[PDB]
């Protein structure tokens, strides 16, 4: 931005597990929960910095787990509602997808989330 004061864009990238693994048949899910936990991220980092004036790092995780809790629970019905050995499902097109990418983020921050241990059973060279 070269006025400097307004107009901050986003975006995200995906995983390089989708490769090795040939199929995900909720892909577009979890892009959508990648594309969606960023940008409430980002509007609950703007009103840790209007409220403000490590303390705004943890402020962000709270209401973005509470919006991708709901999300994740209505994921995770919608994904249980299906089955893997219907003619249709895999005509048309499950598990690793909600466990994988958030064993990859669990660790990424210091300041820990309200539902980051609790998702056990809520549901390469150059």
């Amino acid at each position: 931005i070269e006025i400097e004061e307004k107009e901050n864009q986003d975006y995200t990238a995906v995983s390089q597990w989708q490769l090795k693994k040939f199929l995900s048949p909720i892909y577009q899910p979890e892009f959508e929960d990648w594309m969606m936990i960023i940008l409430d991220s980002m509007l609950k980092t703007k009103q840790s910095y209007l409220k403000l004036n490590e303390d705004s790092v943890e402020n962000s995780l709270n209401g973005f787990s509470h919006l991708f809790s709901k999300p994740l629970m209505k994921r995770v019905k919608k994904l249980f509602k299906n089955q893997q050995e219907f003619i249709l499902d895999p005509q048309y097109e499950s598990h690793l997808n909600v466990k994988n990418p958030l064993l990859e983020l669990v660790k990424s921050l210091c300041h820990v989330m309200l539902l980051s241990k609790s998702t056990i059973l809520e549901i390469s060279l150059v």
